[PDB]
């Protein structure tokens, strides 16, 4: 049979919505056909999402993938707890208790930590935009008062040599070139990029004028699934599937193509209990006070959570909270060369050379 | 005449209640009144949020008078901007700008600053509560390079969390390790005590403390040396007793009974509460000029309206805006204007101390000249 699912995109998110499609041309099975209904709106208008999310809801859609932002994030949580609807997301994650939400980006902060303790430094810059969260300024924060950083921590998210970087790939730019112009001592700063997305096209066409520079990466391009993956995405029809026809692709395209598979998977566990997943059938008001309990989502949910396969982004694995779990970010410097990786980062070994 | 509003209360809000209450007796006359229609919600939940907000903009109100938090705020911002229908509130004020939103709460951050610079600190704890919002501590965090100050900041908000003995060894290392002695505390005014009393416990000398409580509301509650362990304790207070306003004010609150107004019966009353009255002033101000529409039926509202109906229209919905954001009055909270982005503009924020005899006003912080100025 077929199974509704929403999708929520940002306008403009061309090469995630071909990712989507790819994947589910990819992971598509005999037993049941997903069937997407697809939203594309301004992701930071609250009202909006609400207007989309109570769109799908009635639709009868049992589960949503999509993104949110820092504007939109606490309606996206709190709509998926109260109705019971699960939200597949390549979005920042958050720290805070959120059923009913499934990150699909890991968290950046502790192999961000541990890098920053690997190269022992021990005075810094943090300059950030709240774009992505505060999670990670809280942890720098709470890291510097215990190893005794002096970290000088600047919200540049506002604005009309040891260097972290954790804002929109827009004020890297602006922030290196200003580095750059001022002339001094151009060669002997050292940033750090905060993103997962090291090698994601545009950042690396910075002139970072000789500067070192270090990042991450979520997406090994030397993992089979992936150069394979590649090996068709390079060679799709743009005009078909805009964005594609490149030899990267963005992280936040891949846990797209990603979260494709973790549907996918999730449903046809569902499917092999006996649980039912065929279709909704009378949806209350969308806002109705108190909501009514619908109770396939509590599975839904935990079947999303239990989901374990391999994709473009390692291994994915989840914890109760919906959160990644036992999955390795690599970590990577701009060479000579080119930029080339130097060791990864787990939650059980931390920072690993080589 | 009357005009219908929406009143949006969280629960544990029932001093504030209260002064709305006393708000629309003092300010109705037998020309003109509000007529509210009270609706109590969680307010850390935005699906509640959005629930209520649509439920006054279905029931037809001229405005909505409420509260927000951290995790609710871009609900109200985005709704009363899509739907055209003012809301004015209490809360913290939001650091960029929105339509269709009076902040009846002054800015304290360029206080703050001012406040740290006057005392000359360049090294200090900044406790913070994460739940509560962390912008003043960026403000202080982003000048802390051009000033030269060497901030630790703490996340008291997890005190009693799973990261509550990580918040301990994090007290713990800045007061005994560091010997961290002044201290500024960024959290709901009720809970600077219990906050400072484990402070108290984890440090030593404490009688050498120096505290700036960073709370518009010093006077709201006790403050006696003793539980400061005889430390120096400074803040801000933006009701002033000494006005007559206030004076007068109290006189006739101190007598309410306590039953009938919870939170009332007092000496003082907390600074979110004084700015619910005067919240009451602002609408009636705007109000009583606007247009007598024809008398039509107030009728329970349905929340699935924000999706069925369409928004108020902008041109009408503006009026109603404008007219809140021209009022021009004195209230409990000092001198009550707006700019045109609903921000609190030419206000001034009492600089206090705890002396010897009890809380003193030292200075003062104008919004129009921005330095902390010594009285004598
Ligand atoms: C959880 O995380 C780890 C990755 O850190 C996964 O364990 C790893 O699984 C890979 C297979 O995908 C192993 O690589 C293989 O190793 C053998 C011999 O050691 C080699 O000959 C193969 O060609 C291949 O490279 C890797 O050794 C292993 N690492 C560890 C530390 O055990 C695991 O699969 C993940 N589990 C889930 C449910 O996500
Ligand atoms: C010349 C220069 O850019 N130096 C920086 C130094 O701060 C840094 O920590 C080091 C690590 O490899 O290289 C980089
Ligand atoms: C009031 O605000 C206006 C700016 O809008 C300014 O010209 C004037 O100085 C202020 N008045 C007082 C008394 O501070």
């Amino acid at each position: 049979n077929s199974i509704q699912i929403g999708g929520l995109f940002p306008r403009g998110a061309d090469q995630e919505y071909s990712a989507f499609r790819v994947g589910m041309v990819q992971f598509s099975t005999s037993e049941f056909r997903l069937t997407p209904h697809i939203d594309n709106l301004e992701v930071a208008n609250s009202f909006a999402v609400t207007n989309a999310f109570c769109s799908q809801f009635s639709r009868g859609v049992y589960a949503i993938f999509g993104f949110y932002d820092k504007k939109s994030v606490n309606t996206i949580t709190s709509f998926c707890g109260t109705l019971h609807v699960s939200f597949i997301t390549p979005s920042f994650p958050t720290d805070g208790t959120h059923p009913f939400v499934i990150q699909m980006r890991p968290d950046l902060k502790g192999a961000l930590l541990s890098l920053i303790e690997y190269y022992q430094w021990d005075k810094f810059a943090y300059l950030y935009d709240s774009d992505r969260g505060l999670s990670t300024l809280q942890a720098v924060l709470d890291s510097a008062a215990e190893k005794k950083w002096q970290v000088t921590a600047i919200n540049v998210g506002n604005i009309n040599r040891r260097v972290i970087l954790d804002c929109e790939r827009d004020k890297v730019n602006d922030i290196v070139d200003q580095v750059i112009t001022i002339g001094k001592h151009v060669k002997g700063y050292h940033y750090i990029i905060a993103n997962l997305g090291f090698t994601d096209g545009d950042l690396l066409k910075i002139q970072f004028g000789g500067a070192n520079v270090s990042g991450f990466q979520i997406v090994d391009y030397d993992d089979s699934l992936v150069s394979k993956f590649i090996e068709r995405w390079s060679t799709l029809e743009e005009k078909e599937y805009p964005g594609a026809h490149t030899a990267t692709i963005k992280y936040t395209s891949a846990l797209t193509y990603d979260a494709v598979q973790v549907m996918t998977e999730a449903f046809r566990n569902l499917r092999k209990q006996r649980i039912e997943i065929s279709r909704r059938g009378n949806a209350g008001d969308c806002l109705a006070n108190p909501a009514v309990p619908w109770g396939q989502g509590v599975e839904i949910e935990r079947a999303l959570k239990q989901v374990q396969v391999e994709g473009l982004s390692g291994n994915i694995k989840f914890d109760q909270n919906g959160k990644r779990i036992n999955y390795t970010i690599n970590i990577m410097e701009l060479k000579t060369n080119g930029p080339r990786k130097i060791g990864y980062w787990s939650e059980v070994d931390k920072m690993v050379v080589t």
